């Protein structure tokens, strides 16, 4: 495809209807160096006059999905900074006020970044748990959770086939989320590594439907072709499987139904 528009129309013809976007941003301290090869020895969270990789990912995906929400309200969270670590997420806005389209996700982000202290370690359990509450409170409406991160879930130290506590909770959160009408997209930005990644998806337990997808933003953005086509490939690789998961949610009677056993997660305020 040559534009995001062709991608947008491709989701639409594949059966995609109303879809609410949720964004979670990685604020781990590794973002200082993971831009070594991929972002010219700059911090991934560097704010200049060019968009950094988080800003690019947000822009491309927010644009491709803008058509599927009338109000474009995007619940927007950070995690991995000093206030949250691997335990919580924080709202971009006070009182967990959702963002107005990706453009307010973008502007609000740049305001927030230089007021953080990047921390760690890395778990996606809190952001996934957060998106589950939002889905449940929405009354079972279809959501796409897009997680944008610069590394895989923290594994401190135990080859002999055991899971780190972060891995365990993340994998638990992914499986548990398959009970809801929700698609989870992990976007990998920066140098990574992202090698051990679809061997990770190999150890996610069986689910009613395949609610999880990893996409490597860096890898795509590195190929030798027009900026447009890189952007199209990323949008498509990120989202090509979401219509099929949306249908899955219908055939399992998840949509429009409330689950009843989803604990209410609360977001820390923006720092
Ligand atoms: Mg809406
Ligand atoms: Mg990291």
């Amino acid at each position: 495809y040559s534009s995001l528009e062709q991608v947008t129309e491709a989701l639409a013809r594949a059966g995609l209807e109303s879809s609410n976007l949720i964004v979670g941003i990685d604020f781990t301290k590794s973002n200082e160096w993971t831009g070594a090869r991929s972002f010219n020895r700059k911090s991934l969270h560097f704010i200049g006059s060019s968009p950094n990789p988080y800003e690019q990912a947000i822009t491309i995906i927010g644009r491709t999905l803008a058509a599927f929400d009338e109000d474009n309200l995007i619940p927007c969270y950070g995690f991995g900074d000093a206030s949250t670590h691997d335990q919580d997420v924080f709202s971009f806005n006070s009182e967990d006020r959702f963002c107005n389209g990706f453009e307010e996700v973008l502007s609000r982000y740049k305001e927030i970044v230089p007021q953080l202290k990047l921390a760690g370690p890395t778990s996606f359990a809190p952001i996934i748990d957060m998106a589950m509450t939002i889905v449940e409170q929405s009354g079972g409406q279809y959501h796409v959770l897009v997680i944008i991160a610069d590394g895989q879930v923290t594994r401190s130290v135990d080859e002999n086939g055991q899971l780190s506590p972060q891995e365990q909770k993340t994998v638990d959160a992914i499986v548990q989320a398959s009970k809801l009408p929700l698609s989870i997209v992990l976007v990998g930005v920066g140098d990574g590594p992202w090698d051990m990644m679809r061997e990770f998806d190999d150890n996610i337990p069986a689910r009613a439907f395949d609610n999880f997808q990893f996409v490597n933003f860096t890898e795509i953005m590195a190929k030798n072709k027009a900026q447009s086509l890189k952007e199209t490939e990323f949008a498509l690789s990120a989202l090509m499987e979401i219509p099929q998961q949306y249908k899955a949610t219908i055939e399992l009677n998840l949509l429009g139904r409330r689950n009843g056993y989803i604990p209410e997660r609360f977001p820390l305020p923006p720092p």
